[PDB]
């Protein structure tokens, strides 16, 4: 939706969005801290893991038709 014009956007990452390897959001995933292009996640919930950003990141999407950063700090192996 226009949600992927506001990743894209920011995401300007052009790559092959495939959850190949959908990981689970860890109960000590980020629930307070929250980025402008992170997502509004909350730890202990499961959402769809896309390809590592940099080195250790993954991108998560949700069916809402927007997508997320999360950071290795705050998330699932």
């Amino acid at each position: 939706e226009k949600e992927e014009k506001d990743f894209r956007k920011k995401f300007k990452y052009d790559g092959e969005i495939r959850v190949l390897y959908s990981t689970k959001v860890t109960t000590s995933i980020t629930s307070k801290k929250w980025g402008t292009r992170d997502l509004q996640v909350k730890p202990g919930e499961s959402l769809e893991v896309i390809q590592t950003t940099d080195d250790t990141k993954v991108l998560c999407r949700n069916e809402e038709g927007k997508y997320g950063y999360v950071l290795r700090s705050y998330l699932a192996d």
